[PDB]
């Protein structure tokens, strides 16, 4: 969602999300940082290529060629300045000039000290009740923006980690048609196609990015689960990371881990569905989490097996046609668990990042929901890191990444749904440690 800046009236109107940076002069005489020589306000592109026919509602989801219902005019940074503002710097790089390197290093949680493993606990617990500085989001959609009256911009506040929920649950729900017709399903902006692996790799860098802010510690960094260890239970269930299992009630988390107090956005889609209203900052419930707990289905009862990940990382296209959940051969489909780990399409099979999910058995296994529960940062930045693999040894091949007649959405270059900036799959699509400044300290099986 949007800068705050840009959530008024004005800005909406204009079409132009192009905040000034330093108005030393006066409003509007500093955008983009263009006194000094940051970035200039400049015109959206977005992807206008065809899509899959999977989507017949052209014209009737805020969500086509991103961003341009809402804006056609955006900050362009020069060089490795960056931001709504380009008031701040592409990853890896610090400093005013935007020249100093960094590189942080992304480790498996089980790894870290007793003192790091509280520390990223007790940080995740900051960003659930700090308030993003930055961006804001949306309760209506576009016909709706600007509220009853026409002057009310339809904007909340939200926490940094419920705006990670918000984009994650914005980026998967249905198509509204109208009050009375059955809201369309058969889309997704972040899953079952090939922007999967890239856009929750933006989603991570974003998070870990404003939680650095929060800290002021600029070289934190999100660690991994590794849940490809074929086992029955959750090894980072526990009191000291995230929180063992309720002995009141198999379905909630202990007490004695914060993540008990959470409370989830987004679980209210009877209203959005029917009334076309979107995910607002309000919470309502506890996280609810059963590993291994879905006894009806036995397949997601136990975790991924070791070999599963080594055999994903020998698929070597990327992706395969249809680009879609039923791909064969296709990395991204593999890695993202609707192949067996070999390639082999089968519509049972569920496995690796899906598996990991599924084997939650609650909150962290609903697509409109899964990263309320904070499992979620440590599940995806180990399918990244299989993902950064990847990139590694087959040298970030992006042929296959289709250009046009992906599901709409996962165009190559569709800019992804809804961060801001505006960044393209393309952007996400390269080595993690020479161009995004992080890196994981893992070991892989042979
Ligand atoms: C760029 O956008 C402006 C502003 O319009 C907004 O932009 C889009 C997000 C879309 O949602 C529009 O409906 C928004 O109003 C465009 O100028 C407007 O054009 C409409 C007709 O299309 C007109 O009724 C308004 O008066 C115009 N507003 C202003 C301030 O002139 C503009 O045409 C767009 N330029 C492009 C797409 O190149
Ligand atoms: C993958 O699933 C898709 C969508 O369910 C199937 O693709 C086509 O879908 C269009 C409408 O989107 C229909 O005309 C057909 O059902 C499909 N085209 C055919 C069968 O030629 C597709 O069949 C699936 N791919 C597989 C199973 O390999
Ligand atoms: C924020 O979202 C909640 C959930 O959709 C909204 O509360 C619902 O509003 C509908 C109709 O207004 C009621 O029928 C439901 O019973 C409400 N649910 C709950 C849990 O109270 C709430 O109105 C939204 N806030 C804003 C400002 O739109
Ligand atoms: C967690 O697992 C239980 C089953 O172990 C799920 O409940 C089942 O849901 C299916 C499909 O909705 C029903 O056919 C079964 O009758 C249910 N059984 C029981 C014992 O409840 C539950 O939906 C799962 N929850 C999540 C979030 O995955
Ligand atoms: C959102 O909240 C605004 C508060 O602005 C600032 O936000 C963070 C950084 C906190 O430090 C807070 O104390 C600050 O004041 C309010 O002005 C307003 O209620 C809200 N605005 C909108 C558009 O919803
Ligand atoms: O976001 C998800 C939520 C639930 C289950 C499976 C896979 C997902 O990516
Ligand atoms: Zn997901
Ligand atoms: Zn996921």
């Amino acid at each position: 969602q949007f800068p705050r800046q840009c959530a008024t009236v004005e800005a909406l109107r204009s079409g132009m999300c192009c905040p000034d940076l330093s108005p030393v002069s006066g409003p509007g005489t500093d955008r983009c940082g263009s006194s000094s020589g940051r970035g200039r306000c400049e015109a959206v592109t977005a992807d206008s290529r065809p899509h899959s026919p999977q989507y017949p509602h052209d014209g009737r989801d805020d969500r086509e060629v991103w961003p341009l219902r809402f804006f056609n005019r955006t900050c362009h940074c020069n060089g490795n300045f960056s931001g709504h503002n380009c008031g701040t710097c592409r990853p890896g790089w610090r400093g005013a000039a935007c020249d100093q390197r960094v590189l942080i290093v992304r480790r498996n949680l089980l790894d870290l000290s007793k003192e790091e493993k509280n520390h990223f606990v007790r940080a995740l617990d900051m960003a659930k009740r700090t308030t993003h500085p930055l961006f804001v989001i949306a309760t209506r959609r576009s016909e709706e923006i600007l509220g009853p009256d026409g002057n009310t911009p339809q904007f909340e506040n939200i926490s940094i980690y419920n705006y990670f929920v918000w984009t994650h649950y914005y980026s998967v729900k249905k198509t509204f048609l109208g009050v009375g017709q059955e809201s369309f399903g058969e889309v997704d902006f972040s899953h079952e196609g090939p922007a999967f692996l890239t856009w929750h790799r933006y989603h991570l860098l974003r998070l870990e990015k404003d939680m650095q802010e929060m800290l002021q510690e600029p070289s934190f960094s999100l660690p991994y689960w590794n849940f490809a260890t074929g086992k029955n239970v959750c090894d980072i269930c526990t009191d000291d990371l995230m929180g063992s299992r309720s002995n009141f009630d198999s379905t909630l988390i202990s007490p004695n881990s914060v993540f008990s107090q959470w409370r989830v956005v987004c679980d209210s889609l009877e209203d959005y569905d029917t009334l076309g209203t979107l995910c607002n900052s309000t919470e309502d419930g506890p996280i609810r989490r059963n590993p291994a707990g879905n006894v009806a289905r036995p397949m997601v009862q136990r975790l991924p097996e070791p070999q599963d990940v080594a055999q994903c990382l020998e698929v070597g296209l990327f992706d395969t046609p249809p680009f879609y959940s039923n791909s064969t051969n296709s990395f991204r489909n593999t890695v993202e668990g609707y192949s067996d780990p070999t390639g082999k399409y089968d519509p049972a099979v569920r496995s690796l990042h899906n598996l990991a999910h599924l084997f939650l058995n609650g909150t962290g296994g609903q697509t409109h929901l899964s990263p309320n529960d904070p499992i979620f940062v440590l599940l995806h930045t180990f399918t990244d890191a299989v993902f950064d693999e990847w990139l590694r040894r087959y040298n970030a091949d992006i042929s296959t990444f289709p250009l046009e007649n992906a599901p709409i959405g996962h165009n190559r270059q569709y800019n992804m749904v809804p961060f801001w900036p505006p960044v393209t799959n393309t952007e996400m699509f390269v080595t993690a440690p020479d161009n995004l400044g992080y890196t994981y300290e893992i070991q892989w099986p042979s």
